[PDB]
């Protein structure tokens, strides 16, 4: 079992706009080890709808290639849990953020977290933020991470972080 708390009172349409994944942690290491490990994933943007669904524009590297993947995330009756289809992934969850700064967020297959939960700290400039970092540490107490990766501003700036 894996619990989660995600944030109370998310307004979805503040986390619009580009963010940099500064940060990325899994219960599985292999959900993360490699450079072509499935749940590799960097995100460009957040782009919130009306209706307040979530697009989520990542970049992954799969064929050769660091590659553009777009997330269609529905909205639940919890504003902080979205349902997904993609990365055999079936949930996101949004832990926490300031809007103005960072937001911490889990996907997971509800069907299997262990085998499944990566969870990352988003920061909305290119640098390094260790307000952000310590959020996303407190956050990640209660979970079961065996892989934990931090990228400097040079690995923020990359096209799947070099
Ligand atoms: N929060
Ligand atoms: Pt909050
Ligand atoms: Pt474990």
């Amino acid at each position: 079992l894996i619990v989660t708390q995600t944030m109370k009172g998310l307004d979805i349409q503040k986390v619009a706009g580009t963010w940099y994944s500064l940060a990325m942690a899994a219960s599985d290491i292999s959900l993360l080890d490699a450079q072509s490990a499935p749940l590799r994933v960097y995100v460009e943007e957040l782009k919130p709808t009306p209706e307040g669904d979530l697009e989520i524009l990542l970049q992954k590297w799969e064929n050769g290639e660091c590659a553009q993947k777009k997330i269609i995330a529905e909205k639940t009756k919890i504003p902080a849990v979205f349902k997904i289809d993609a990365l055999n992934e079936n949930k996101v969850l949004v832990l926490d953020t300031d809007y103005k700064k960072y937001l911490l967020f889990c996907m997971e297959n509800s069907a299997e977290p262990e085998q499944s939960l990566a969870c990352q700290c988003l920061v909305r400039t290119p640098e390094v933020d260790d307000e952000a970092l310590e959020k996303f540490d407190k956050a990640l107490k209660a979970l079961p991470m065996h892989i934990r990766l931090s990228f400097n501003p040079t690995q923020l700036e990359e096209q799947c972080h070099i």
